[PDB]
């Protein structure tokens, strides 16, 4: 269905009210069931109208005109649903043509720190709600962790680059709006060992299968057996993995031992049967009244011994057969060979890439707490660089670039934000406002020697959440060539590293369809460490790997190279949050919580990828967090109309 799909596209249940809807419509949820289904149909249809054409504003008027004929008479209820959906950024979000323009007089002043996707999304909302909005951005560009390299015909994304499925993803709407073409990522990812040799199909699938079983087993240990605490310390995913690996190695040693015992037993039995057979032979030997009765007597005596000997020879045959059968079918000598382990490490590296951190830092219990909210559909890349999104969202907004915020003061009567110019650190600005929306990356909030001061320091419940949460790292080397020397039918191929410690080093190479660019990813422990290597040396290390795979003559010098260093970047201090051991999804809720000065009204608000528990560490999460806070701020200052 269309209306059912609209709800789904909006991350809502089509056939029931959410608790947030319950709060805003207490009369509906406590009323007759018939009216609840009217509510849901109006909601689902209003969403559909928006999603069918998100390039224009969906007004209350137009919703009412397009509703069919009992519902177009629910005038008041339709207005209430429209208002709710609009306020919460489920319709009329992103970039679209306004039908009713903004009042020239603006109500309330909001300073937004950061113009990444969350700041930009929030700003458009607050602006379209008729508030006065200024964004202060430290960089000489918008977009933050959406960072596109553009030079000549080369386009490459240094930050976010993947749209993780369209089904339920608000980036589907934003992409439609900016005419951003999306292409599917082909799944085939052949692996090459450190020497350049392809990993054959059979091996690849065996090791991948083991990877999945190992992960499944940690999930079992955590959520079925509750193995989440050791030595009064929360257990990490990495820690649990090594425990599961040790158990597998033990199992292999056990079955090996049992086999050796069966062999030794059978060897013993043979030896002992040989002995008595040797002695029976010696008894046959030393067996060498009428003459004729003596002849008969020796005959029956001797054939009694030969019948005895045949019985034993039969058992000799059965034992030698059993022995040969055991020596032919031993079980595995090892759980994983050195080579097998290295390949398994590639899969671990890949997981460290997705989570932006070594596995030993991830919470066993909570690392994947957000899996339940993953979107449906194939994962996609952007045709002409992801920066099209924040650039488009910036249109019409008041953005102060090269303006690094240093102090935030907030009181029961208002707020002040002090910033400095980053080209001339002498000149300092003071910005007055009724509300501050903080979109500083978690890494910036963690910074020791702090980058930004809060007068009233942030309360302990906030700072302890900041401290508990992980902020990861992940980097890329962009290699721009004259020609495609790799297979154009693969988007991805893997480099199996030499050690466990260095498994994340240039472990994955990425290409977009028919562009002469390779992206080499640096993940896990290698990510932070490799930042201390100059571009030339790291590019050199890339070329060496590529030469080992494609041939030392098939690989030309790159025309252009770029290398991200997200941890060293002072405006990021890493790539994105991860659920650290000792933290949980709750810390994301805590990060989202506004601060009241000390009934004083809330003054300091928080958005960004680290403040949304269901969608952290993503562009859509950043976007949704922005819509959320805009909603809450407008409710505070313009009333929950
Ligand atoms: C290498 C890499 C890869 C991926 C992703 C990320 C990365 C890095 N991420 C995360 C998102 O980029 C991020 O969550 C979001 O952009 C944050 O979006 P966000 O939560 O809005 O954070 P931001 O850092 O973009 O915005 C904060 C802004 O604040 C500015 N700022 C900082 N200090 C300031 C100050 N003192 N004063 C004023 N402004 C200041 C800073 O320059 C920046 O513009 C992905 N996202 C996604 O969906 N698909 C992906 O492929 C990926 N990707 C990998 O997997
Ligand atoms: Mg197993
Ligand atoms: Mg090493």
């Amino acid at each position: 269905s269309g209306v059912e799909g609209a709800a789904f596209q909006s991350r809502l249940p089509h056939d029931r009210m959410t608790s947030q809807e319950a709060a805003c419509f207490p009369d509906i949820i406590s009323g007759p069931q018939q009216t609840q289904k009217v509510f849901l149909f109006i909601r689902n249809r209003t969403l559909q109208l928006w999603l069918d054409n998100p390039k224009i504003q969906l007004t209350f008027e137009a919703t009412l005109q397009q509703l069919e004929a009992p519902y177009n008479s629910d005038t008041v209820l339709v207005h209430r649903v429209h208002s709710y959906l609009e306020r919460h950024g489920l319709i009329n979000f992103g970039i679209y043509k306004r039908i009713k323009p903004l009042p020239t007089k603006k109500t309330g002043k909001v300073i937004i720190i950061g113009s990444g996707v969350s700041g930009l999304a929030a700003a458009r909302q607050l602006q379209s709600f008729g508030m006065d909005v200024t964004l202060l951005e430290a960089r000489d560009r918008v977009g933050g962790r959406v960072a596109t390299f553009r030079k000549g015909n080369y386009v490459a994304d240094l930050g976010a680059m993947v749209v993780t499925g369209l089904g339920g993803n608000p980036m589907a709407v934003v992409s439609k709006q900016v005419n951003m073409e999306l292409a599917k990522i082909k799944q085939k990812c052949p692996l090459y060992e450190a020497n350049g040799q392809a990993v054959p199909k059979e091996k690849d699938e065996m090791v991948e299968q083991e990877f999945n079983r190992l992960l499944e087993a940690t999930s079992y240990l955590s959520h079925q057996l509750d193995f989440n605490v050791l030595n009064n310390k929360p257990v990490s995913l990495g820690q649990a993995l090594e425990v599961v690996i040790q158990l597998q190695e033990k199992h292999v040693k056990d079955e090996q031992i049992e086999h050796w015992k069966k062999i030794v037993k059978t060897q013993e039995e043979l030896k002992e049967l040989l002995n008595k057979m040797v002695n029976l032979k010696e008894k046959i030997k030393e067996l060498h009244i009428t003459a004729e009765f003596l002849v008969k007597s020796k005959h029956r005596d001797l054939t009694a011994l030969c019948k005895e000997y045949d019985e034993l020879a039969e058992t000799q045959g059965k034992l030698e057969e059993k022995l040969q059968e055991l020596e032919a079918n031993p079980p595995s000598d090892v759980y994983l060979s050195s080579r097998d382990r290295q390949i398994l490490d590639w899969h671990f590296a890949n997981l460290e890439f997705a989570n932006a951190t070594p596995l030993s830092t991830l919470s066993l219990k909570h690392w994947d707490q957000d899996d339940d909210f993953e979107f449906t559909g194939s994962h996609l890349t952007v045709r002409n660089g992801y920066s099209c999104v924040p650039v488009a969202l910036a249109e019409g907004l008041d953005i102060k670039l090269n303006t690094a915020v240093r102090q935030v003061r907030y009181t029961a009567s208002g707020c002040e934000v002090i910033a400095v110019n980053t080209r001339s650190t002498s000149q300092t600005f003071i910005y007055k406002c009724d509300a501050v929306l903080c979109t500083l990356p978690l890494g910036v909030l963690k910074q020791q020697p702090p980058a930004v001061q809060f007068v009233p320091p942030l309360p302990e419940w906030k700072t302890s959440a900041v401290q508990r949460m992980g902020f990861g790292n992940l980097n890329k080397v962009v290699l721009c060539f004259d020609r495609v020397f790799w297979d154009p039918s693969v988007n991805l191929f893997g480099h199996v590293g030499s050690t466990t410690a260095s498994r994340g080093e240039l472990f994955l190479f990425w290409n977009l369809y028919k562009a002469p660019i390779l992206l080499a990813l640096v993940a896990g422990e290698a990510a932070g460490i490799m930042e201390n290597i100059s571009d030339d040396v790291i590019v050199g290390r890339c070329l060496a790997i590529l030469k080992g795979i494609f041939g030392s003559s098939a690989v030309p010098q790159p025309k252009e190279t770029v290398v991200s260093r997200w941890r060293a970047d002072p405006w990021a201090r890493g790539s994105y949050s991860y659920v650290a051991a000792g933290s949980s999804g709750n810390d994301y809720d805590l990060m989202a919580q506004p601060i009241t000065p000390g009934q004083p009204i809330p003054r300091l608000f928080f958005a960004g990828e680290h403040t949304i528990r269901n969608y952290p560490a993503t562009v859509h999460g950043a976007l949704l967090s922005g819509l959320r806070e805009a909603g809450r701020i407008a409710d505070q200052f313009l009333g929950a109309m």
